[PDB]
């Protein structure tokens, strides 16, 4: 019914229908009689041969018929639609509906209805859709805070929790309870979903179908292997699941403000809309559900969703206007208590007018329960992360539709052969089946599913996790490679460095005027110290550690004060004095200041000058403080411009008196406006912080710019800041043009150079040619849509000063042009970016050392993955980009050549079987199971590889079906067939024409072995992504052994072995024949598939990768400069 679901593609209606309206059942029950009938007693043996074997033929294929009508209701969803259920009319009557989700959900399935009393709803994936009339679709669940008309504050400031029993029954009834349903099955479930699996009946059809040719070992070996197979995976899938329930929260009592009571009840009957108490939480348990702080304040520690285990402070929405301001997740998002978290201190023990809890805790109103929380969404995200294995296989079914047909062209010619030759027809059809089931290969479209946890386990030992692991194949394709700032190239280890251009208005200068005179925070004056040690929000735990900014620890610590117990600061310096906060204004990251009031009491020690009572300090952008200000300086822009030019981040400090004597009063503090403070202001100072540059930020881009990638860097920050970042970590090189508002005119880092462009107008070809573009976010607000956007995003390489949603609107424009985007961030600022994009890397900021005090990967527990992007790495290096980069780059490589080699050897043996069974002789039990044997050790001996030191600039072929895969194998094929056939025609030119040994059999079994060989040691991808063959022993050796045996086994070294596989001995002319054809076929494979790799192989950078001719020299002399000093 076109559910609303960004990830549901479609949607139908079915009813049920009985058993006698099956589509397996009718037609047989009709035809069966008939059979029986034909058998029995009409004796119509026109349409019939008359043997047991036909009998036994007619009853085999009329079963198989039956069972694949069956197996392929189960096989797909539309089938089971189909043969089983049939459409219906609308809603009043269907009890089943079909959903078929995005190319990348997961796999569709058959929802059932459910009714409860008038609400239609039923389970996909579990989660829980509704059916609203009003919309006539099917759609998630709204809850309170996820309106589209965003509600105000009015709506939780004055709320009252549940007041009525019908009103509790009817949330009980919709919203369910408040826990995580993970049903885990048992042995016989598992079992029975992985034994109706196409591949495996496959098999266990192919097994049956060998033993009916009586070969009792080899279907034995069969089994065993695919059984043992089966039940490991069902095993690990059963843990897995154990190790998800066993990550649930526990029920804790807790207090419930319901009925007018403070009722305590478990912490597993929560409904959206309750007024619940937060208290401190205690061993093993953490807050229940998502709420939102209404009175008081609280200290907590998100390490189970974000990573870090750095302490926060959460603040009320207690003061703030309740109906004129609606409520707004960037200005409030410090009020919000995820599901997860451990609430480590309460400050506070109202204007709804309740009685005070008698647990003397803050107060909270839950928003969300069940699986619609963010840890819920985490942990239901993580259980489904199998789409590697369901939304896929649709080009490896095309793959083996494409052997196919060359199974068919020797089948048809082996049929047309025996047909003309008066062949026993209930041997030959067996024969030709065989031929063509022995093309299939039966571990094909599960290949990258292997090769992708392979990669898993060697990225989680530089401890990067992946939540979602099918965007592994997804890092090999990367073109543009963005980078975020001040959380990923620059640390957080600011040093303060001093206090400068606080004598204007009262003297070294530059050609701008700009006074370069700087003045240590220590030497400084007496109102600047005071707005230094009044606008910070920091706070301090019980036990002595301090938590907030780094910034404000920072200068804090630079100051010399020190923190007393409640928001007080005493005192190395000179000013020898005592502050107390009485009312703090939040930084919002769209004002670009914060401010506070104070009560101040300070004695200057050199000349006096008493100073107390009430006291405003503010402290924010340069730009904004000046629209602030009363009379601004002679020299206020040349020196704050001059001072962030070099890279210094500079911040105003403003200062107002209020009451100069006396306290203001708490009624009068209690109720002051944002705008009526902020204004009058006076002039303090700039304070002047440098940000060093990560230690791996130079190697891990220049490692990325010269690997056919491409950086760019999209920060939020001042754009001379920006450019300097940037001409630092040496992603531009050439002259840069800033555009911004001076209009939109293009600007340069000294101002020498303005150009006014108009929007509607194309841009200069010669600007984009011989210069670079740094691009700002209004003026890209005001090229939206317009005809110069589409070359706004291929030449420009430095976004400066960007909103959270211009980030994902960059993304979106750089994604819709059919590149592939990764986003490197702090998982903090930007989260819609870190998702829009393919590929998205939170780093966190955890040293080496911390964790040193401290096959799939280990599975995630909570303490390991982050809600904000798919990928997380716990280190802070940059150096965990590239790792990325190059195991998602290994992995397609991988992929590649096991494709490469199961085709040839399912090519190999079905045109060995041809070969044979045109002369009537048959293959050996032992002779098949010896090889077989073989072909195992040898794929388990070479599967042992690893990566290279660096990236390279030849990037591997993402599919298929190209010119690289198709050649080499059509050209290795055809040199197999044709050895072959010249060794069958020589063998049968010697020697003229229950099973017994001859000549062609020991020839071509010996032929059709070294081949099998010879195509794992020419097909082996090596140098530029992986080691080489010869560099490791374990592969190089397991060849060599299995190589010298059957050239033994050839040239007869050990006679006592021949008899093992029933060998005719030879003579001496055939052996050096044998040999000589067996050398030609291997030189011939070498040849032809370094040829094609050395031709077809690279899949060539991009347009927007392309470095000049100068980059290259470089690149070059500086590679040169390295090799020299490494000696």
């Amino acid at each position: 019914p076109l559910v609303d679901n960004p990830q549901i593609k479609s949607a139908e209606l079915l009813r049920p229908l009985p058993l006698y309206q099956h589509a397996y059942v009718w037609p047989y029950v009709i035809v069966w009689p008939v059979f029986l009938r034909v058998y029995l007693t009409q004796e119509l043996y026109d349409k019939y041969i008359g043997a047991q074997e036909w009998t036994f033929v007619w009853i085999i294929s009329i079963v198989t018929f039956q069972t694949l009508t069956w197996l392929c209701t189960h096989w797909s969803v539309n089938l089971n639609a189909l043969f089983t259920a049939k459409k219906a009319s609308s809603i009043e009557d269907a009890q089943l509906i079909k959903v078929i989700p995005v190319a990348n959900a997961g796999a569709a399935d058959i929802c059932k209805l459910v009714r409860d009393k008038t609400n239609i709803s039923f389970l996909f994936q579990k989660r829980r859709f509704l059916w609203y009339p009003e919309r006539k679709a099917f759609s998630t669940l709204e809850f309170d805070i996820d309106a589209e008309p965003k509600p105000t504050l009015s709506k939780f400031q004055l709320s009252r929790g549940i007041e009525s029993e019908d009103e509790l029954k009817r949330l009980e009834q919709h919203y369910g309870t408040n826990t995580f349903d993970i049903p885990v099955p048992t042995f016989t479930e598992l079992f029975k979903e992985h034994a109706v699996a196409p591949f495996f009946v496959f098999q266990v059809f192919c097994v049956g179908l060998w033993l009916l040719d009586e070969y009792w070992y080899y279907s034995l070996f069969t089994l065993v292997m695919l059984v043992v197979f089966e039940s490991t995976v069902v095993w690990q899938r059963q843990r897995t699941l154990t190790e998800f329930r066993s990550m649930s929260i526990k029920p804790y009592p807790i207090y419930v403000y319901r009925l007018g009571k403070w009722t305590e009840i478990q912490s597993d009957k929560l409904l959206p809309g309750d007024l619940v108490s937060v208290t401190r939480t205690k061993e093993d348990s953490g807050v229940a559900c998502d709420m939102i702080l209404v009175e008081g304040t609280a200290i907590v520690n998100e390490a189970m969703l974000s990573g870090e285990s750095t302490p926060l402070l959460k603040d009320s929405i207690q003061l703030r206007p309740g109906d004129a301001v609606l409520e707004v997740d960037g200005l409030d998002k410090n009020s919000l208590l995820w599901g997860g978290t451990k609430v480590l201190q309460i400050t506070h023990g109202p204007a709804s007018g309740i009685p005070p809890p008698p647990d003397n805790g803050a107060m909270a109103v839950v928003t969300k329960t069940g699986f619609e929380t963010s840890q819920g969404s985490l942990v239901r995200t993580m259980i489904y992360s199998t789409e590697r294995v369901s939304a896929n296989n649709t080009e490896a079914l095309l793959f083996i539709l494409f052997l196919l047909v060359f199974a068919l062209a020797a089948s048809w010619y082996v049929w047309d052969e025996g047909v003309r030759k008066d062949r026993k027809r209930s041997k030959l059809l067996l024969d030709c089946i065989l031929i063509i089931t022995s093309v299939v290969p039966p571990e094909l479209p599960m290949e990258l599913s292997l090769a992708v946890n392979t990669s898993l386990s060697a990225l989680a030992k530089f401890a990067i996790f992946c939540t979602e692991p099918f965007r592994i194949p997804f890092a090999g394709r990367i073109d543009v490679a963005c980078f975020d700032k001040t959380g990923t190239l620059t640390g957080e280890d600011l040093v303060v460095e001093g206090i400068a251009g606080l004598g204007l208005g009262h003297t070294p200068k530059e050609a701008d005027g700009a006074h370069t005179r700087m003045v240590s925070v220590h030497d400084a004056g007496m109102e600047t110290t005071l707005v230094l040690a009044t606008a910070h929000a920091l706070v301090k735990l019980d036990e002595g550690e301090i938590v907030g900014d780094p910034m404000e620890k920072a200068t804090l610590n630079a100051l010399g004060w020190v923190l007393g117990k409640n928001d007080t600061l005493t005192s190395s310096s000179g000013i020898l004095g005592t502050v107390q906060i009485k009312r703090r204004f939040q930084f919002s990251s769209a004002l670009k200041r914060q401010s506070s009031v104070a009560t101040i009491t300070a004695t200057e020690v050199k000349t006096g000058r008493k100073l107390r009572g009430s006291f405003v300090g503010v402290k924010g952008a340069p730009e904004t403080i000046m629209k602030m200000l009363v009379t601004v300086p002679e020299h206020y822009e040349e020196t704050y411009k001059y001072f962030t030019r070099r890279g210094s981040r500079v911040l105003a400090l403003a200062y107002k008196q209020l009451t100069t004597e006396g306290e203001l009063g708490a009624n009068k503090i209690n109720d002051l406006k944002r705008e009526s403070v902020e204004a009058d202001l006076h002039f303090a100072g700039f304070l002047v912080l440098q940000c060093p540059l990560k230690e791996d930020a130079k190697q891990a881009v220049r490692m990325l710019n010269e690997s056919s990638h491409r950086v760019v860097m999209i920060t939020g920050d001042n754009p001379l800041t920006a450019v300097h970042v940037a001409k630092e970590v040496e992603i531009v090189d050439r002259d840069v043009l800033i555009l911004d508002a001076p209009s939109l005119v293009w600007r340069s880092v000294d101002d020498k150079i303005r150009i006014d462009v108009d929007p509607t107008k194309p841009i200069d070809p010669e600007i984009l040619k011989t210069k670079d573009l740094c691009v700002t976010g209004y003026a890209l607000n005001k090229f939206k849509g317009q005809v110069g956007w589409k070359s706004l995003l291929r030449y420009t390489w430095v976004y400066a000063r960007v909103s959270p949603k211009q980030k994902e609107d960059i993304l979106l424009g750089l994604k819709d042009m059919g590149y592939y985007t990764l986003m490197a961030g702090d998982g903090t600022n930007d989260v819609g970016a870190l998702k829009q994009a393919h590929v998205g890397v939170a780093l966190l900021n955890g040293t080496q050392e911390d964790l040193n005090r401290i096959d799939e990967p280990p599975t995630l527990k909570l303490g390991d993955a982050s809600v904000a992007a798919p990928f997380t790495s716990k280190l802070r290096n940059v150096m965990a980009i590239p790792n990325i980069l190059r195991q998602g780059r290994c992995t397609l490589v991988a992929t590649i050549q096991m494709y490469k080699i199961l085709a040839l050897n399912c090519l190999i043996s079905a045109y060995s079987l041809s070969v044979l069974y045109l002369e009537g002789i048959k293959f050996g039990d032992g002779q098949i199971t010896i090889s077989g044997m073989l072909m195992s050790v040898c794929f388990l001996s070479i599967s042992r590889a690893r990566s290279v030191e660096g990236l390279s600039k030849e990037r591997p072929q993402p599919n298929i079906f190209n010119f690289y895969i198709i050649g080499s194998i059509l050209g290795q094929f055809a040199v197999h067939v044709a050895t072959l056939i010249y060794i069958a025609q020589l063998c049968d030119q010697i020697e003229p024409r229950e099973f017994k040994p001859s000549l062609l059999n020991s020839a071509v079994y010996l032929l059709q072995l070294i081949q099998q060989i010879s195509t794992f040691a020419v097909n082996y991808q090596g140098r530029p992504f992986r080691e080489s063959l010869s560099e490791n022993k374990g592969m190089f050796y397991g060849i060599v052994g299995v190589t010298a045996i059957a050239f033994a086994c050839s040239t007869e070294m050990l006679p006592e072995l021949n008899e093992a596989m029933k060998l005719v001995p030879f003579n001496e002319n055939f052996k050096t024949i044998m040999t000589t054809v067996m050398i030609i076929d291997f030189v011939a494979c070498y040849v032809i598939e370094w040829v094609l790799k050395k031709l077809f192989s690279d899949l060539r950078a991009r347009d927007i990768a392309e470095r000049r001719p100068d980059q290259l020299e470089r690149e070059r002399v500086r590679k040169e400069k390295e090799a020299r000093e490494k000696e």
